[PDB]
């Protein structure tokens, strides 16, 4: 269990207002940024450059912000 | 398993912030595509007074299965 906080560079936008992200990880998570910049003479492909997400196991509950979103993975 | 596109209701906001300090570009918002191996819940949380306690408001993510993908988007892989 052990709720972990996502670094402030990765936040959720809900419609807008942007919220910190808390993870209740039951399964590992991956994050890839996709862009259509693999360009041929007629087509274009997607390149998946993975994003490194710094996660911090929440030390004490009093570190939690006043409002945030919680992503729970079974 | 399969791929689901989350509507612009929910999107991921990435802030580079830097190798010069930008600090004025702010966040860049990308549509989310999910590669669910196991299901995902998303609850908004707000602090309610106890003294320690948070008011969890659920959020219905209306993900749509593709068979139409934008040029820029992130892929959440579980
Ligand atoms: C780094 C955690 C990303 C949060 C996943 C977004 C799920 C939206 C339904």
């Amino acid at each position: 269990p052990a709720l972990r906080l996502v670094d402030p560079q990765i936040q959720l936008a809900v419609t807008p207002k942007v919220y910190p992200i808390i993870l209740r990880l039951g399964s590992p998570l991956s994050l890839n940024m996709a862009r259509k910049t693999l360009n041929s003479l007629e087509d274009k492909a997607f390149q998946l450059t993975p994003i490194a997400v710094q996660m911090t196991k929440l030390a004490t509950t009093e570190e939690l912000p006043d409002e945030f979103v919680v992503v729970t993975v079974k």
